[PDB]
Protein backbone atom coordinates (compact mmCIF):
# COMPACT_ATOMS: atom_id res chain seq x y z
CA UNK A 1 0.00 0.00 0.00
CA UNK A 2 2.55 2.46 -1.47
CA UNK A 3 0.79 4.46 -3.99
CA UNK A 4 0.71 8.30 -3.41
CA UNK A 5 -3.91 6.87 -3.23
CA UNK A 6 -2.79 4.83 0.45
CA UNK A 7 -2.01 8.81 1.82
CA UNK A 8 -5.27 8.85 3.87
CA UNK A 9 -3.86 5.58 5.20
CA UNK A 10 -1.86 7.24 8.20
CA UNK A 11 -5.10 9.03 9.46
CA UNK A 12 -6.93 6.32 10.19
CA UNK A 13 -3.56 4.38 11.86
CA UNK A 14 -2.38 6.95 14.01
CA UNK A 15 -5.20 9.95 13.90
CA UNK A 16 -3.65 11.27 17.27
CA UNK A 17 -0.87 12.33 15.23
CA UNK A 18 -2.11 14.55 12.89
CA UNK A 19 -3.36 18.35 13.29
CA UNK A 20 -5.82 18.12 10.74
CA UNK A 21 -7.55 15.30 12.29
CA UNK A 22 -10.31 17.23 14.44
CA UNK A 23 -12.39 13.72 15.73
CA UNK A 24 -11.71 10.55 16.13
CA UNK A 25 -12.72 7.23 18.32
CA UNK A 26 -12.06 3.62 17.61
CA UNK A 27 -14.73 3.31 14.91
CA UNK A 28 -14.19 6.93 13.00
CA UNK A 29 -12.15 9.39 11.99
CA UNK A 30 -13.32 12.91 10.99
CA UNK A 31 -10.02 14.89 8.95
CA UNK A 32 -10.03 18.09 6.94
CA UNK A 33 -9.25 17.45 3.14
CA UNK A 34 -5.65 18.73 2.95
CA UNK A 35 -6.73 20.31 -0.50
CA UNK A 36 -9.92 21.37 -0.19
CA UNK A 37 -12.74 21.69 -2.54
CA UNK A 38 -14.82 24.06 -1.34
CA UNK A 39 -14.57 26.60 2.10
CA UNK A 40 -15.31 23.32 4.07
CA UNK A 41 -13.98 19.97 3.21
CA UNK A 42 -13.77 17.39 5.80
CA UNK A 43 -13.87 13.54 5.58
CA UNK A 44 -15.16 10.89 7.89
CA UNK A 45 -12.93 7.57 7.45
CA UNK A 46 -13.65 4.30 8.39
CA UNK A 47 -10.84 2.74 10.51
CA UNK A 48 -12.16 -1.16 10.01
CA UNK A 49 -9.36 -2.66 8.51
CA UNK A 50 -12.15 -4.88 6.55
CA UNK A 51 -14.33 -1.71 5.25
CA UNK A 52 -11.62 0.75 4.29
CA UNK A 53 -10.51 -0.63 1.27
CA UNK A 54 -14.18 -1.71 0.34
CA UNK A 55 -15.31 -0.07 -2.74
CA UNK A 56 -17.83 3.23 -2.07
CA UNK A 57 -20.33 1.64 -4.35
CA UNK A 58 -19.98 -1.98 -2.93
CA UNK A 59 -20.39 -0.11 0.44
CA UNK A 60 -23.82 1.32 -0.27
CA UNK A 61 -24.86 -2.28 -1.65
CA UNK A 62 -23.79 -4.22 0.67
CA UNK A 63 -22.48 -2.32 4.21
CA UNK A 64 -25.89 -0.56 4.92
CA UNK A 65 -24.55 -1.02 8.62
CA UNK A 66 -21.50 1.01 7.79
CA UNK A 67 -24.05 3.92 5.77
CA UNK A 68 -26.04 3.99 8.45
CA UNK A 69 -23.48 4.47 11.17
CA UNK A 70 -21.45 7.25 9.40
CA UNK A 71 -24.85 9.23 8.75
CA UNK A 72 -25.50 8.58 12.98
CA UNK A 73 -21.98 10.79 13.06
CA UNK A 74 -22.72 13.49 10.29
CA UNK A 75 -25.85 13.80 11.48
CA UNK A 76 -25.55 13.32 15.37
CA UNK A 77 -22.36 13.22 17.50
CA UNK A 78 -20.40 15.27 15.07
CA UNK A 79 -22.90 17.42 13.78
CA UNK A 80 -21.84 20.32 16.27
CA UNK A 81 -18.35 20.06 15.57
CA UNK A 82 -19.31 20.04 11.51
CA UNK A 83 -21.66 23.57 12.46
CA UNK A 84 -18.64 24.83 14.17
CA UNK A 85 -15.99 23.99 11.56
CA UNK A 86 -18.25 25.11 8.88
CA UNK A 87 -18.51 28.64 11.08
CA UNK A 88 -15.04 28.79 10.94
CA UNK A 89 -14.46 28.45 7.67
CA UNK A 90 -17.30 30.64 6.44
CA UNK A 91 -18.37 33.36 8.98
CA UNK A 92 -19.04 32.66 12.45
CA UNK A 93 -23.07 34.68 12.31
CA UNK A 94 -24.18 31.79 10.32
CA UNK A 95 -26.92 29.40 12.09
CA UNK A 96 -27.05 25.86 12.38
CA UNK A 97 -30.00 26.34 10.97
CA UNK A 98 -28.78 28.02 7.51
CA UNK A 99 -25.07 25.58 7.34
CA UNK A 100 -27.64 22.85 6.81
CA UNK A 101 -28.68 23.66 3.96
CA UNK A 102 -25.48 24.30 2.95
CA UNK A 103 -23.68 21.13 3.29
CA UNK A 104 -23.52 17.74 0.90
CA UNK A 105 -22.37 14.42 1.75
CA UNK A 106 -21.12 11.31 -0.02
CA UNK A 107 -18.79 9.63 -1.57
CA UNK A 108 -17.27 9.47 -4.78
CA UNK A 109 -18.26 6.69 -7.40
CA UNK A 110 -14.76 6.41 -8.20
CA UNK A 111 -12.82 7.62 -5.62
CA UNK A 112 -8.91 8.72 -6.05
CA UNK A 113 -7.87 7.26 -2.84
CA UNK A 114 -8.07 3.82 -1.88
CA UNK A 115 -8.82 4.13 1.50
CA UNK A 116 -13.07 4.57 2.25
CA UNK A 117 -13.69 8.33 2.70
CA UNK A 118 -17.14 10.19 3.12
CA UNK A 119 -16.81 13.76 2.07
CA UNK A 120 -18.93 16.24 4.15
CA UNK A 121 -18.85 20.01 2.57
CA UNK A 122 -19.94 23.21 1.66
CA UNK A 123 -21.44 23.66 -1.29
CA UNK A 124 -20.00 26.78 -2.52
CA UNK A 125 -17.03 25.17 -4.43
CA UNK A 126 -14.67 28.70 -3.71
CA UNK A 127 -11.39 27.22 -2.99
CA UNK A 128 -7.93 27.52 -4.58
CA UNK A 129 -7.54 23.76 -4.29
CA UNK A 130 -10.03 23.76 -6.84
CA UNK A 131 -8.62 23.48 -10.11
CA UNK A 132 -9.83 21.77 -12.97
CA UNK A 133 -13.19 20.43 -14.17
CA UNK A 134 -12.93 17.19 -12.81
CA UNK A 135 -12.41 18.64 -9.72
CA UNK A 136 -15.61 20.64 -10.04
CA UNK A 137 -17.82 17.92 -11.89
CA UNK A 138 -16.37 14.96 -9.57
CA UNK A 139 -18.98 16.87 -6.60
CA UNK A 140 -21.28 17.95 -8.58
CA UNK A 141 -22.73 15.13 -10.60
CA UNK A 142 -24.22 11.72 -10.26
CA UNK A 143 -20.25 10.96 -9.55
CA UNK A 144 -20.57 12.36 -6.19
CA UNK A 145 -23.09 9.76 -4.77
CA UNK A 146 -25.37 11.40 -1.75
CA UNK A 147 -25.20 9.62 1.58
CA UNK A 148 -29.42 9.06 0.77
CA UNK A 149 -29.05 7.81 -2.67
CA UNK A 150 -31.18 4.68 -2.50
CA UNK A 151 -29.27 1.64 -4.00
CA UNK A 152 -31.72 1.57 -7.29
CA UNK A 153 -30.66 4.54 -7.66
CA UNK A 154 -26.88 4.27 -7.24
CA UNK A 155 -24.52 5.11 -11.00
CA UNK A 156 -23.49 3.09 -13.30
CA UNK A 157 -20.02 1.84 -13.72
CA UNK A 158 -19.54 2.15 -16.95
CA UNK A 159 -21.21 5.04 -17.81
CA UNK A 160 -19.05 7.05 -15.18
CA UNK A 161 -16.35 8.46 -17.81
CA UNK A 162 -19.01 11.16 -19.86
CA UNK A 163 -19.99 13.26 -17.21
CA UNK A 164 -16.41 14.75 -17.08
CA UNK A 165 -16.70 15.73 -21.02
CA UNK A 166 -19.84 18.15 -20.34
CA UNK A 167 -19.90 22.12 -20.42
CA UNK A 168 -19.50 22.90 -16.62
CA UNK A 169 -22.48 24.80 -15.26
CA UNK A 170 -23.38 26.37 -11.72
CA UNK A 171 -24.64 23.94 -9.38
CA UNK A 172 -27.19 26.64 -8.00
CA UNK A 173 -28.18 28.19 -10.90
CA UNK A 174 -27.02 26.28 -14.12
CA UNK A 175 -25.68 29.04 -15.52
CA UNK A 176 -23.34 27.00 -18.32
CA UNK A 177 -19.56 28.25 -18.86
CA UNK A 178 -18.64 25.73 -21.72
CA UNK A 179 -14.88 24.80 -20.86
CA UNK A 180 -14.16 27.87 -19.55
CA UNK A 181 -13.03 26.67 -16.02
CA UNK A 182 -11.67 30.13 -14.99
CA UNK A 183 -15.26 31.63 -15.84
CA UNK A 184 -16.79 29.24 -13.48
CA UNK A 185 -14.51 30.05 -10.64
CA UNK A 186 -15.49 33.76 -11.04
CA UNK A 187 -19.17 32.81 -10.89
CA UNK A 188 -18.89 30.13 -7.91
CA UNK A 189 -17.45 33.27 -6.27
CA UNK A 190 -20.46 35.48 -6.98
CA UNK A 191 -22.50 33.31 -6.34
CA UNK A 192 -21.17 32.61 -2.10
CA UNK A 193 -21.38 36.30 -1.44
CA UNK A 194 -24.74 36.46 -2.22
CA UNK A 195 -25.51 33.02 -0.58
CA UNK A 196 -23.51 34.21 2.19
CA UNK A 197 -25.31 38.09 2.17
CA UNK A 198 -28.90 36.50 2.58
CA UNK A 199 -27.79 34.20 5.09
CA UNK A 200 -25.84 36.05 8.23
CA UNK A 201 -28.79 37.96 8.60
CA UNK A 202 -31.18 35.17 9.57
ZN1 LIG B 1 -24.92 30.42 -10.64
Amino acid sequence: HMSFRDNLKVYIESPESYKNVIYYDDDVVLVRDMFPKSKMHLLLMTRDPHLTHVHPLEIMMKHRSLVEKLVSYVQGDLSGLIFDEARNCLSQQLTNEALCNYIKVGFHAGPSMNNLHLHIMTLDHVSPSLKNSAHYISFTSPFFVKIDTPTSNLPTRGTLTSLFQEDLKCWRCGETFGRHFTKLKAHLQEEYDDWLDKSVSM
